[PDB]
């Protein structure tokens, strides 16, 4: 497993690619999987989606927070592009994004029926009202994840 969690980038974050696809949604034993589903270009009618942008910065700040504030939580970050992994997006029947699911790990008695596509997930429902409250998704993972964090607010 040493081999996935070597795949996060400078923020902690792992990219999902059609390469690793396969291997990252059996899962990490014992790991809960946060998955941001996004789309980040211009769709095939050059529109951009504004609320993938501004949710993305504060999934990011909210990881930043969860990995300094609760390092022995064992759990990974990984954001997908509709764009560029079919497969998943085929997988998940996706019809539009952007989507943040959170996977539990499985029971160590079922692990080897773990799969992104198949295993039960909470999801946070993204709208434009809530795309920059870090307060309300960190509370989200918190409860989830089992930890007491505290994200830097503009209101204080």
């Amino acid at each position: 497993i040493d081999d996935i969690l070597q795949l996060k980038d400078d923020t902690g974050v792992i990219t999902v690619t059609a390469d690793n696809y396969p291997l990252l949604s059996r899962g990490v034993p014992g790991y809960f999987n946060i998955l941001y589903i996004t789309m980040r270009g211009t769709n095939s009618n050059g529109m951009s989606c504004q609320l993938c942008h501004d949710f993305e910065k504060t999934y990011h700040a909210v990881a930043d927070v969860i990995r300094s504030q609760a390092p022995q939580s064992l759990n990974l970050f990984f954001t997908v592009d509709v764009n560029e992994v079919p497969q998943l997006v085929k997988d998940l029947k996706l019809q539009n994004v952007p989507h943040l699911v959170v996977y539990p790990p499985a029971e160590s008695n079922k692990q080897s029926q773990f799969e992104w596509k198949t295993s039960p997930f909470y999801q946070y429902s993204l709208v434009p009202e809530n795309a920059e409250n870090t307060l309300q998704f960190g509370d989200f993972l918190a409860k989830i994840l089992n930890i007491s964090i505290t994200v830097p607010q503009a209101f204080n």
